[PDB]
This record gives C-alpha cells, structure tokens and sequence, in this order.
C-alpha cells in the first residue's frame, strides 16, 4: 500500500558489456553512502539495473542534521524565526515536514564530499552508472488530493501549504502562481465578457481595462510573492543553493557578508559575455521569424488565392510543414544557447537554469506570436504588401503543376478571429490531450513490454520499477504555458474580447490537470526551493509592457476595416496607450506600496525582538540640585587655576536667581521707553 | 572668541503691552528646562527680549542620554552597528559629534512633556512669545572652513564628513550631492563642448548622450545615497522623526513592528485625499503657464513687430509685468497648496515639509521653464500660430497710442540661444549676487540701526544679538536651485550644448558660495536626520525623464530651420529617444546592481555577526555501527509485536551483506541473457 520508510531510490543502470567499473563502481556507491549515516539496501531492477534504497538509519542522528540545516538557514538571513533553544524542542514546536526531509537527504547524497555527506552526483562523471536519484511517491496521498481537489470549485492557502509540505516549493509556488491567476482572470472575463456584448470588436475602452489589469495582476503577484517566501521561511535563498562543480574561477577571496572562502568570478567579465545574446535574440527573431511568416504567406496561397484542385487537401501543407521545421530550428537554435550559457559561467544551479529560459523564451516568443504578429500587423491593416510574396507562390506553383487558376485577392477580416480562436480553444483542448491523456496511453504501450523477486514486496517493487521509466517533473515547462498563456490575454485579447473566457475555464481545469500530472504521469520532483518564480517575473513583465503597444496598434490598425491608416495617428495611439501603462504601473506600485504588507511585517517584526530580547539579557526637586552640584563643583575645579568662561556660568545658578534676575531685566528693558 | 560651552539660545520675545502672560510664561519656561536637567541664564536681548542660554549640566548624565538614544536608534534599525556593551565606554570607541549632541538637547526642549523632556514648540501657541530655538556658530570653525574649502580644487569625503559632524545630516546631504553632481557635471562638459565645437547645433547625437547622463548620474547617486545612509549611520529615519502636534487620528491600535501604540490614520483614507493634487497640478500649469506665455506673447511683440519710439524702453516693460505678477499667483497657489497639505493629515514632520516640496515642484516648474518651452516648441518651429496673439496687441496698441508702425513678423531662430544664455550665464550671476552679495549688504543696513550689560561678555552678546535677526537656513532652498540647474541640462541643453561647460563653472562657485552662507548670512541649522535627500529623487527622475521626450522634440521641430515638419517624424523621434531612455535605465540598473555595495554589505555584515555572535552564546567505521545498531533495534522493538516494514529492511544490515547480494544480483540478473 504505502512506500516501506524508503527516502530515495537510486537506480544505478549496469550494462552488460562494459561491466568492468560498474561492479567496482557499485562498492564507490554502496559504501559512500554508508560513511554519511543512511541505511541502504539493494533489490531486482527493471531489466539490466539494481535499485537501491536508502533512508536515514538513526532518527536521533538526523534531529541533529535539520537543527544544523535550520541554523544554518537563519544565520543567512533565510528563516525569519529562529529555532528554540532547548535542542530536539524546536521540532516539537515546528514539525519537519516531507520535504525539508527529502531535502537534507537529497543534500546528504549529492555534495562535493569536502563539505558535506558524499558525492553521487551524476555530472561527477565518475559515478556515470548512477541513472536516477529520485524519492517515492505517497499513493495513499495522491488519491487524496485529486478527490479533494475536484470536489471543491475554488482553493484555499492551506490547501497549497500541504503541498508545499510534501512537493517542496518549487512546485508549490506554481500552485500559488496559477490559483492567484485563476482568481485574477475573472476581471478580464467580467467586462471581456462585457465588451463582447455592449461594445463592437477592437474597442478602445477594453485596451485600457486590460492594460490596467495586467500591472494591477503583477504588481499584486509581487507583493503577493513576498507573502510567501516569508511565511513558508524561503526568504531569499538566491545566494544559498550549492555551486555548480563546473563552475570555473579566477581567483578566491573571503566573502564579506559570511568570512568563509568563496569562488570569484567578475561580474563585469560576466556582463560582457551577458551582452551577447543581444544578437543571439535578434537572430531567434530573424530565424524563427522568417520560418512562420513564409508558413503563413503559404497558408495565406492556398486559402485566399487558389481554385485549383485540392483546396482542403493541400490547406494541411503549411502546418505540417511548420511542425517538421519549428523543432528543427529550435533544436539548432538552443545548441547556441547551450553553448553560450556555458561561456557565461553561472555560480549557483539555480541561476544556471533561469538562464536557459531567458534563452528560450525568445525561441518562444516568435513560436507563439509570429503567428499573430504577421496577421494582426500585416495581414489585415495593409495586407496588399504580399503580393511580392504572392506572386512568388504562384511562380512556384507554376513550375510544379497550363497556368493554375488562382482567384483575385482579397482582405478577408475574419483571419484574426479564427486564428485568436485556436489559440484559445483548440489550442488549449489540444494541449489538455497533450498534457494528460497521451502520457496517460503511453503507459499501456508499456503495458505491452511486460522476475525472481521475493513475495512480500513483490507489489511494492512492481511500482517502483514501473516508477523509474517516468520523467522528472520539470516545474519551468507549467509556467511557460501559464506565461504564453497570459500573452494571449495582455497583447492579443482585445482582437477577441471572450480570449480571457475561455482561459477562465481552461485554468481552473489547469490547476487541477497539472495536479494529475504529479500524481500519474511523472515521479516525484526533488523538494528544491525558490523565492520566486525566478525569470518568469522578466517575463510577465515584458508581455505586460508589450501588451500596452500591440494592444493597442491593433486597435487602431484594425478597427479601420469594420478612412485610411495614417502614420501620426498610430505612433499616438501607440503613445497615449504606451504613457497611460506607465501611469497606471507607478498608480499601482504606489497604492500597492502603502497597503499593509504582513510578509516584511512578520520579517520586521522578528528582527526587533531579536534585538529586545538582546537587549534585555545584557541590561537586566531632586534634579534642581544635580543642576546646583556640578555647576558648583566646575567652579570649583578651575578655582585653583576660568575669568570669561566659568564665570559666564555662576553667575545665575538654580533657577531662583535666574527669575529674580530675569523679571529684574523685564522693567529695566521697558522703563527705558 | 568662542561660545561659553552654550548649547542653544531661547529668544522669548516680550512685548510691551500685553506683559500679562509674557512674565508668567518666562516663569513658565524657565522652570519647564530645569526639569529636564539642563542650566540655564538670562541675558539682555536686542531691543525688548531676553536670551536665555542652555547648556546640559552634568555630562555624567548626558552620557547616559546619548547612550538611551543610541539604543533607541539601534533597536529601531537605524544604527547598523551595536553599540558597546560597556556603558560609558562606547563614547570612547565613538565619539559624541556636535551634530548628535545638539539634536539629543533639542529633543529634550521639544517634546510632547510625556515621553520626553519638555515642551517648548512654539506651535503649542501657550508658548507663543518663544520666538527661536538655535545654536551658536563656532566663528572659529567658519574661518577655517572658508578658507580650507578655497584653497582646494577638488573637495574629499573627509571634508564632508566633518560637515555631518556638526551641521547634521540634512546639511551634508546637500553638499554631498552637491560634490557628486559638480564632479557627474564633466561628462556633459566633456562632450557638449566637442558638440559644440564638432557638431552643429541641435545635433541628435548629443540628445542621446544627455539622455545617458542623466540616467547615469540619477542611477549612481541613488547608490552613493544608501552608501552614505550606512557610513553615517542615518539608515532610514522615515519612521522614526517626531509626529506632530496637527496630527487628526480616527483610532488608535498597536505597532505590529514595535509594540508600542501609536495613532494611526488609515492610508486609503489619505490616497483619496493625494488625489486631489491632480487638479491642483493641473490648476498651476493652467495659472502661471498663462502668464509666462501673455508676458513671453507680449515680448515678442515689442522685439519683433514694431517700429515706434522705445523700443529698449519698451522692451523692459513685459519683464517689469513678470516679476510683480509671477509672486502674486504663486503665493495664492501656495495658499491653496498648504490649506491642501494640512488637509492631507501627514503623521512625520519630516513627511508634511516633504509634501510642501511636491506641491511647489509645479509653481517651480513653469516659472522657470514655459519661457522655453513657448520659444523652442510655439515660437521656433511654427511661430504663425501667434498671429491671434500677435494682432491682439495691435489692437491693444491702437487704442492705447493714427495707426502705429508695425514691421512684418518673421521668425527669428536665435531666441533658443538668447534665452539659454540668460539661465545659464545671467541668471546665474543675479543668483550669485541675490545668495550671497544681497545679504552681505543687508547687515551693513543693520549697521545703521544700531545696553546696561557686563563688559566681560559684552564681545560675545554682542555676537548672539546679532545672530538672532539672520533668517533660519532652508536646506530646500539650496536643492530647488541645483535640481532646476539639472532641468536645463537635461531637458534643454541640446539646443545650447555649452550649458554645460557655465554649470561646471558656476557648482564650483555654488559648492563654495552656499558654504559661504551657512557661516556668516544665516544661523545655525537644528542637526537633522535624513536617509536620502527627500522628496527631489522624484523630481530628479521626472526632469530625467522629460529630457528625454522635450530634448529629443527639440532636435526634431527646431533644426529644420537651420523641409516641412511632419508630424510622424516627431512622434516617432520621441518613440526612439524616449524608449532609448527606458532601455538604458534598465542597462544601468542592471550594470549597478551587479557592482559591489559597501553600504548594504556593511549592514548585512553586522546582521550576521550578530546572529553569529548570538549563536556562540548558547552554544558554546565508527559510524557504520550506528548504521547496525539502530537497525538491529528497529527489528527488536516491533519483535514484541512490522511484518511488510520491517522485515524489508532487516536482510541486508551493514554493508558487506549489501555489497554480497548486490554482486551476486548482477550475474543472476545477466546470465538470463
Ligand atoms: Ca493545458
Ligand atoms: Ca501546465
Ligand atoms: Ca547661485
Ligand atoms: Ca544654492
């Protein structure tokens, strides 16, 4: 029923040839792990492998290892709480949960050996072998949190913090991510659907509305981040993560905030390898952006000027002529990306990472917006610029299959309604088949592909194995759907007022599909934490900027074909609607500042009566005449050596014969006149 | 030669009638210090007053009171170094600077009587006849100030660090920007005399390099600010500033970051009321814009269209119509900003002179530059929009003065380098002889106006009667100067590009000439505490970022005539130069970030050694058999009663059983294939 204690598995694959330094390997990982203090055993593999199985052998040992790891979190700032001190009390004040558990253990097990547990790291290059280290999932857990999580319509924030106790949180700042966006995207379904009915399509008054609403909905995620990261304890763990062993460094000085020795790279050597990938993101611009639009002067052939045979037939060329081609650029594109995130040389892995996506977000940018970008901006405003192209498609079909009747063209309006409705509702199916369903069926394709194992465990290691062929859940591809996601919804919706509907929908299935992925479809991720989102913050930060300029030169460009386009009248649009943004951006960033924050409150708050109770353990008529002793007693020390100075003093001490010379000075001042 | 060891001087003006409450409230005062534990005398006044002078009497409990209040700056956050734990010891490891003494006796004369020493704030109005709390100058600390300041070319951060030690903080915040904007000056002087020399006129590429700059220099003085906020130990004073006596509050709950109660007003409560200045600064740019452009309108008309007798004599009549009418609007706006300003119920007093300065941002915006932008955006590129305006004033000649003499308009381009010429060579000499000059004047008229007193302190009353009638030193006034000195360098500069190069100039004179003035043309300023220089960071960021919109629709609309303008062609000429603007704040604030702080790391240095500090208070083979022996005890305490559990862990204990059926696992697991 249950996972018998077991913390993590590692999988440690054994060819049959090449066995030579996988047996003598397996005695380097059997036994280095033992010198860390966790139990172990071994049993069958799959086909060609041999699980092992470790957990932490004495519980005294390891109440001993989260009171250093907790220690050494608050030291740097991290946990605003700092433990009791009555050692092995302060887990009885706070538990240690699922995932500070598998936490320590995963650390235990992957360290560079000088400075912790042991090293079964798989990039060490020495531990080749080891396959997959990865903890068990708690099935008796999983079929809870579907069943609660279907039978409610709305969440709540203790039904995210038992995720965050068992997922870690990296996983569980997506859940916190994507409910604080389902809850937000009822404000551009309430007047979307509003401005569907009342107002007619490309209205100036909804690219207002959702230029307010996509910096009302960051600037409060914001303030809604540190709310978290402070009340889960995660406060700024950026400089924490362990380095990369690939790391390379000039030279080694101290660390000024810490004292112990640290590996040091320039940062200004580091900047001017950052500043190449300005032509590394103008080229996914030029590449992948010349790749979309000649699909589309394509699809625009076949569909709009054609009357030969086969109009359905040959409509399916382009798109299968993208599908084969965007992987392949991409692929192409992302060894360039791969081979410039090395030469920039990042320190912590966590910051290696949120590079790669920074990479890849412009790869996809243009995959999911030169689709709109080309139809919106020069499609339907002035779309007779395509007849260089057109007349290349004819020139093409010419030397294939007589002239070809090809039809007159025409401005068809409607190309920015149908192609705003596959990125809202088949786009979104189709990636809910994608997502759950299809890995759903593979596992009946491995169901076909069905050992001398023992009976006790014998359904207890069925799963495991079964549990090894899954991919880790890779929490940075969730949000780069909820990320294009809300580009629909911050430059493209205002040419489809219903887009943030049917996003509506499709989130609040979301938020429960991406929970059954954890659950069936991948193993369970390494509790790895995060302050905040990470590069996505860039990210909604740009589509909300750009959101203010296309939303906005779309309804200008295209409201015009329900007068001619003139240039003065869009750079003003595109000025008063770009201003307006960053009017209402410092609007929200001062409101927003001056409401009550209860996450640096709680953080300010602890750092006081830090201090207070510092203060505390080290320091546990009558004052007319300490006024009368001392100015006596300054006479009385220069009366044995002074004339100007002193004397200036004594003159009128106390204060009686300081009123009797003062009321004495009143007359005197006023009988003169 | 020097003061008697005099503190502060009370003035306790009294008037001839109405002496009823003047004797009685001097009884009043005079016993309301005594208390506190501070001596006082009572001398002759000037006229009809009486100086009372007060010094702290036993520096034995001084001591004790600068060490309650560094405590009390310690705890709040304020101070980032502890102080020593040693009472009357830590004055010994830093000493007590005459700025922090005299701050700590002017909290004790002012103060509410509850929580402090006494009351004598002469907004009470029972002390009405207190006319001036203020300290005495070191006359022989001002001789060699001047004199040590002239004789250098370029100042040093010890030369500001002895102007924080005793004028305060607020002072040495003017002068430390002051120095880090006369030294960022080179850089527009650098290039704007090769701009002038290279380039022509209106040149695009100097509008981009004075986007830079002001960009670069706004950026790094927000990191030299929180530099100097540690170094000085002034690290956010913002909540800490005494409230005010005005201060409305609806009720009253606890301080969730200290724990004391305080009163409290609600923001949102105040939001709606800052609101209001949205008409307001739409009500002064409708006021005085239209009389800078009636006066600027009628300029143009006795320069350019007309014939008659005098044209000099003339001439001077619109500037005469200015400066009587523009102290007129601007003192009934004024009246309307402070009945609003008391209206928005500010909880600081530090945040009510802070909102005052906002408020008369915009009086002090289009008084000093609608005269510009009326010529370089009315009058220089399409100046025939002013025929409405410039046939009013025939028609208000005709019937004034046979028909008059008028010449045929026609645009004359030099009037952009005849009016940067006046704000930035006259009018900075004017300013020079209005600073410093006018009141160095003014005392010899004192001279002519010119007592039953003591002949041995008869030289030094004679210097504190004089020093009563100087006007208190407005360390706001100085920074309106230097921030509307940067307005015409960021904004307006590229239209003159040596405007630079008389700035340069001029801030050596200004950084020498407002040094000038503390010492002999006004009194001592009360030692305050600022974190940053307040309210002209805004107003620092705004000129910056409108020299970016108005230098760029300069260059555009101006250097055609030296081509018809177009309209697309300014719209998108501030959509480059504008967006430029934004990308290079994101490339500076990117760049400076990753430079190396020594403000915050010497902050998050002390925060750990405390912890650290903290920690050691209350703190203060052989590891494969603790592997064994809780295994074994595992499987002893559930043989009383487990069988699925663990019985799974109990077959392979240790190692070398581990590594026994891991071996023999492996040829079992390959001799089947
Ligand atoms: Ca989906
Ligand atoms: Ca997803
Ligand atoms: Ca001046
Ligand atoms: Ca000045």
């Amino acid at each position: 029923e249950s996972n018998f204690g077991v913390d993590f598995v590692i999988h440690y694959k054994v060819p049959a040839a090449e066995r030579d330094e996988a047996e003598a390997g397996f005695v380097q990982l059997i036994r280095a792990l033992t010198t860390v203090g966790l139990a172990t055993e071994v049993r069958h593999g799959e086909n060609e492998s041999l699980l092992v199985f470790v957990k932490v052998a004495s519980p005294d040992l390891f109440a001993k290892q989260v009171y250093r790891a907790r220690l050494g979190d608050w030291l740097h700032g991290v946990r605003v709480s700092a433990p009791h001190n009555d050692i092995a009390q302060a887990l009885q004040d706070e538990p240690v949960v699922e995932a500070e558990r598998l936490r320590l253990i995963y650390l235990m097990i992957t360290k560079p050996h000088n400075e912790g547990g042991a090293g079964v790291t798989p990039t060490n290059a020495k531990w080749k072998h080891v396959e997959s280290i990865f903890p068990l999932h708690s099935h008796s857990f999983n079929k809870e949190w579907i069943k609660k999580w279907s039978s409610k319509y709305t969440l709540e924030q203790t039904d995210i913090d038992n995720i965050r106790d068992k997922f870690g949180e990296s996983v569980a700042f997506y859940f916190a991510f994507l409910r604080s966006y389902f809850r937000f995207l009822v404000i551009p379904s309430a007047f979307g659907f509003g401005a569907w009915l009342l107002l007619g399509q490309f209205s100036y008054l909804y690219a207002l509305l959702c230029g307010l609403w996509s910096v009302v909905f960051f600037e409060y995620w914001k303030k809604q981040e540190v709310d978290l990261a402070v009340q889960w304890g995660v406060r700024g763990v950026s400089s924490i993560q362990q380095s990369r062993p690939e790391f390379e460094w000039e030279h080694e000085a101290e660390d000024p905030i810490t004292g112990e020795p640290v590996k040091v790279y320039p940062p200004m050597k580091r900047v001017k390898t950052q500043l190449l990938q300005i032509p590394f993101a103008l080229a996914c611009v030029v590449a992948l952006g010349a790749l979309i639009v000649t699909c589309n002067s394509l699809e625009v052939f076949i569909n709009e000027v054609y009357s030969g045979p086969g109009k359905q037939y040959l409509g399916f060329l382009p798109t299968i002529f993208l599908v084969i081609g965007t992987p392949t650029i991409s692929g192409v594109l992302m060894g360039a990306a791969e081979k410039l995130n090395a030469m920039e040389n990042y320190a912590t892995v966590d910051a290696h990472d949120a590079a790669l996506i920074q990479k890849q977000f412009v790869l996809n940018f243009m995959t999911s917006y030169m689709a709109l970008f080309f139809t919106a901006f020069v499609y339907i405003p002035f779309g007779h610029i395509l007849h260089p192209f057109l007349n290349f498609w004819r020139a093409t079909a010419q030397t294939l299959t007589k002239e070809l009747p090809t039809r007159e063209f025409q401005i068809n309006p409607a190309r920015i309604s149908n192609q705003m409705f596959y990125f809202t509702v088949t786009a979104q199916i189709v990636n809910f088949a994608t997502e759950v369903v299809v890995p759903y069926i593979k596992q009946q394709a491995f169901q076909k592909a069905k050992q001398e194992d023992h009976e006790e465990e014998a359904e207890f290691l069925q799963r495991v194995r079964e549990e090894c062929t899954l991919e880790e859940y890779d929490v940075s591809g969730d949000y780069r759907e909820m990320v294009m996601q809300f580009g629909y919804v911050a430059m493209f919706s205002v040419a489809w007022p219903l887009a943030a509907c049917c996003f509506l929908v499709n989130n609040w299935v979301e938020l429960r599909s991406d929970a059954l992925k954890i659950a069936i479809s991948s193993r369970r991720p390494i509790p790895w934490r995060t302050d905040s989102i990470g590069p996505w913050l860039t990210a909604l930060s740009f589509l909300s900027w750009l959101g203010s300029i296309t939303s906005s030169a779309i309804v200008y460009l295209c409201s015009n074909s329900k007068s001619p386009l003139k240039a003065w009248g869009l750079l003003l649009s595109i000025l008063f609607a770009e201003h307006f943004y960053l009017v209402v951006q410092l609007a929200v960033r001062f409101v927003l500042s001056k409401l009550d924050s209860p996450g640096l409150q709680k953080e300010r708050k602890e750092r006081f009566q830090t201090k207070k109770r510092l203060l505390q353990e080290n320091l546990g008529i009558e004052h007319s005449e300490k006024i009368t002793r001392e100015a006596l007693e300054e006479e009385a020390r220069q009366a044995s050596i002074g004339t100007p100075e002193e004397m200036f003093w004594q003159r009128q001490r106390g204060m009686q014969e300081t009123i009797e010379i003062g009321r004495r000075m009143i007359e005197q001042q006023l009988a003169a006149g």
